[PDB]
């Protein structure tokens, strides 16, 4: 019931007691353990106030202000309110403490040393695409900051009836466009063809290149969703080179600074926000490893190890691991010498350790999924390898929720 | 009731029914997952039979005999047994059925493609100290066949009381000796420093250099434990050279090469043996990555950096993952030159998905345990990262079990 986790690399112990507060289901059982499954799994006016209720208790439990007069009014407000309306709004101040504490919880991320730091940017009076298009416009701009690079999230209306949701299709809001090949192989990022593919259906015209940069859809209210292209001035990019080989730049790569999720679902005392893009930098990792050297993904081993004059007849030859490192220190090497926010995936997972024990201490836990957090290269030299974590489900949070196109009744 | 598992590399889909004849509890719950804690957790004559049932039925059930007049008097004859002396001696035939299933159940191996072929010797006949020597050296002689590494296990009479226990005190058959030094620091290997100590306590005379070839130190019947030295000539070592860098003979690191893993307990229809040396060949990332790399083991990034003529002031010049690929090239390099086994991250997990792909198959599923699958470096280009794993506890097993000098009533 006062659960321990060790770090075997520093023989340092934690006590969790977090986890009694955790509320959702995980997929495993006492029987079953589902730690290593991907995606593993309207609302009603009785579920709400509970939900409310023990939001907005842990709320004012951390203004300092649990249970006072200003707390029960505000329990007594919103039960009030979802009598009349069945549902209810959020303070600007609720807003910002749930946005904050859906990143806090959300175990698969390494970078939330940084969680307080985020900006919230309140989008619920948005009504149409045009006016989602320049809410994400501002987002992009606040975010980014010339490469100074800046957390932040923007929160569209919460959803109602269950027809009338705000979406953006996008699944990242800068990501580039893959089209499919007549002779079958791929140009571009393969992840996103389908989705390049739907840009088209709905009248998009591709530059059929590589990194093209995608168009926004957006859906608002449950209408149909409406392409936008992000002024190009907005979307900033690094050209990847690496400080010792030249052949480098022939390579012809590079990326965006900005990853921002768009297609996740946050939840708030019960309230669920069908668009919320969030954007923070990323972890040289993401670019290096899984986007470039992913075998679905760009997949550039091939080409790498090849101008490297490396043995690639051979599997024991690691002249893909090789290849791996020197990838890496390319993207890394880009982004810092243009100005560019990265972190590396020593100094990453050294930050989120240092989180964990102000996590355990001023918490008493920290959520976290080892299967996510350990970085996709060099595992055990990082110190997240040795570090038992436990992993459980807080609220508020971060939830996947289906593509749109598969659930939307179109018009 | 029919779980499915994906793999995201190549959208493989598979179905697990095995995990329905699932028995024993994995520490996780409906609302906790523990799959990153490292270590999560006498027999009476009730308990016993029900064990043996299950057993007994599963191995009929295999040479295609279930529940004919040859199973159902081996079942009225086990029961008679248990009956008479509160335990029972398993067949030859099933000993070595319940050894390789042990193997076959071992979730955190990535080597059971080879379960099947496994050696299995039975040292049930064994009574003393001198006699477990014996029984161990011609394993090792005969696991390592010059080179050509043969899997095979040494089987040690079974728990009956629990104060009269056989035991292997070495957590592995060969491992090196680790002396901390008067300054603080460590030479050889900092994991066995207090096994090291142990050794010096009961009368070893160490040589106090780096890659000393510890003793055994073998306890029978629950006496005490005696030190006995394999004879050299049966301790295979594998020079550790680099095929560009001449400056690596000068590192002067070596490593041995039969991996044997004895301080762990094999169970067999709920029978206990608490001595059960095992033995296979290494995947070099064990070497190169966890036991040269470790903070806390050899350690030797600093100095592989230094002489590559790397950039160490910066955490983000990737000097570690860099001089970490040189390491196990040359690890694999070097045992491949010397025709003893070894295989690549990239040979040992394509050949487990392919084991996994057989066991969904002809047995209906296959427990796996990611966080230890996935190798310590290069995680996503190998592809077991991209494949979903169902983590459950089937029997025959080998299981963890207390260190013996923290457990022996001494005299
Ligand atoms: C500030 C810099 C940040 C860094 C370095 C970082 C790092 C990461 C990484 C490496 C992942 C794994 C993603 C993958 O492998 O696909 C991740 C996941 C995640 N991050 Fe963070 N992140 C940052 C900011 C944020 C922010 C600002 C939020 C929310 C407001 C957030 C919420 C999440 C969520 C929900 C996931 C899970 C995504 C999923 O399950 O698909 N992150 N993060
Ligand atoms: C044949 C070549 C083999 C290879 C390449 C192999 C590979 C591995 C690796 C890499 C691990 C993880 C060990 C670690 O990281 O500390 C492991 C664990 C394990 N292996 Fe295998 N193995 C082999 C043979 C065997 C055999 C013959 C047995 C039993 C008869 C066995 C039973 C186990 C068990 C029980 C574990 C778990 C150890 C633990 O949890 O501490 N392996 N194996
Ligand atoms: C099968 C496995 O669950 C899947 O590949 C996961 C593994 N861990 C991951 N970890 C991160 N950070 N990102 C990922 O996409 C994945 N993919
Ligand atoms: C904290 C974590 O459970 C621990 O470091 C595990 C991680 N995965 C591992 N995987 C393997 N193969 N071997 C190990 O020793 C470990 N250690
Ligand atoms: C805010 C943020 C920062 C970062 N550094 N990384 C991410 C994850 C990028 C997208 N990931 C693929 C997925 F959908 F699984 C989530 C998000
Ligand atoms: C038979 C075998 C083969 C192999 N290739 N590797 C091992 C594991 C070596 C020891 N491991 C450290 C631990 F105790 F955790 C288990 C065992
Ligand atoms: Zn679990």
């Amino acid at each position: 019931r006062f659960l321990k986790v060790k770090n075997w690399e520093t023989d340092v112990v934690l006590t969790d007691t977090l986890h009694l507060k955790s509320t959702l289901e995980t997929g495993c059982t006492e029987h079953i353990c589902m730690g290593s499954i991907m995606l593993p799994s309207v609302a009603t006016k009785d579920q709400l106030f509970p939900l409310a209720k023990e939001f907005l208790d842990q709320y004012y439990s951390s203004i300092k202000r649990f249970g006072s007069k200003a707390h029960m009014d505000r329990l007594e407000e919103v039960n009030k309110e979802i009598e009349s309306t069945s549902t209810y709004q959020l303070k600007d101040t609720e807003l910002i403490y749930g946005a904050k504490h859906a990143w806090r919880n959300a175990s698969r991320c390494v970078g939330r040393i940084q969680w307080s730091k985020l900006q919230v940017f309140d989008a619920r009076d948005c009504t149409t695409a045009h006016g989602m298009f320049n809410y994400i416009c501002n987002h992009v701009k606040y975010a980014t900051n010339k490469g100074n690079l800046r957390s932040a999230i923007t929160i569209f209306p919460q959803r109602t009836d269950g027809k009338h949701d705000f979406r953006v299709w996008n699944s990242q809001l800068i990501r580039y466009a893959g089209y499919k090949q007549p002779d079958g192989s791929t140009l571009g990022d393969p992840a996103n063809v389908q989705f390049t593919e739907i840009c088209i259906q709905q009248g998009w015209k591709a530059p059929r290149g590589r990194f093209d940069v995608l168009p926004l859809l957006l859906q608002a209210n449950g209408n149909d969703p409406e392409l936008f292209q992000i002024p190009p001035e907005l979307v900033l990019e690094v050209p990847i080179r690496h400080p010792k080989f030249d052949w480098f730049k022939d390579l012809g790569l590079k990326w965006y600074g900005l990853p921002a999720v768009s297609n996740m679902l946050l939840e708030i005392g019960g309230l669920e926000f069908s668009a919320c893009p969030f954007s923070g930098w990323y972890m040289g990792t993401e670019i290096g490893v899984r986007d470039y050297c992913d075998n679905s993904r760009y997949n550039i081993l091939e080409e790498v190890a090849k101008k490297m004059d490396l043995d690639m007849r051979k599997t024991s030859s690691l002249w893909k691991d090789q290849a791996l490192v020197e990838i890496n220190i390319a993207v890394l090497y880009s982004f810092q010498s243009d100005k560019v926010t990265i972190v590396d995936h020593h100094s990453a997972t050294e930050s989120f350790i240092k989180h964990m024990e102000n996590e355990y201490r001023c918490r008493g836990g920290c959520p976290a999924d080892w299967v996510w957090i350990v970085p996709p290269m060099s595992g055990s030299i990082t110190p997240v390898f040795h570090q038992e974590m436990l992993n459980y489900r807080l609220t508020p949070s971060f939830e996947y929720q289906p593509d749109p196109w598969n659930t939307h009744v179109w018009k």
